[PDB]
């Protein structure tokens, strides 16, 4: 079964554990380029009673760094915020638990905005059947393909 973190039947303690950043994509590419401050490699979600605890890590010459965060439940049901380079708030429109997560992000930093969309897999890479799902979901939100970028052959430390 697949579910949104804002629909009647999702159940947030399903996406805890394990995750890998596979595709990261945005309206504004160098957010997620190689030096951009968005491109992270999820390592797990901690589901708790009110927010999610992220780790993630970085990448900078060949160098891993580790960084966790905090996003908090807002009064949107589905809905997390986190401050990182500014304000930022998601959801996730679909997840099947099991495989893949599908996130959608908006971040509002200095009077502007960008979106930011990210899947991550239970193991460090998804089927290309998900892949193009994630392709067709970015489409929905008027991100183009040349601002997908897969980094599932870079993803581990």
């Amino acid at each position: 079964e697949e579910a949104s973190s804002t629909g009647r039947n999702f159940n947030v303690e399903k996406i805890n554990g394990e995750w890998h950043t596979i595709i990261l994509a945005s309206d504004k590419r160098e957010k997620i380029e190689d030096n951009g401050n968005f491109r992270l490699f999820l390592e797990q979600i901690h589901v708790l009673e009110k927010s999610l605890v992220l780790k993630f890590h970085t990448v900078r010459d060949e160098e891993c760094s580790e960084l966790s965060m905090v996003a908090d439940k807002t009064e949107k049901a589905g809905e997390y915020s986190v401050t990182y380079d500014g304000f930022n708030t998601f959801t996730i429109p679909k997840t099947d638990y099991d495989n893949f997560l599908m996130a959608h992000l908006i971040n509002e930093k200095d009077g502007e905005t960008f979106q930011l969309m990210g899947l991550y897999g239970r193991e460090p890479d998804l089927s290309s059947d998900i892949k193009e799902r994630f392709a067709q979901l970015c489409e929905e939100h008027g991100i183009l393909r040349e601002n997908i970028i897969d980094l599932s052959n870079a993803n581990r430390c």
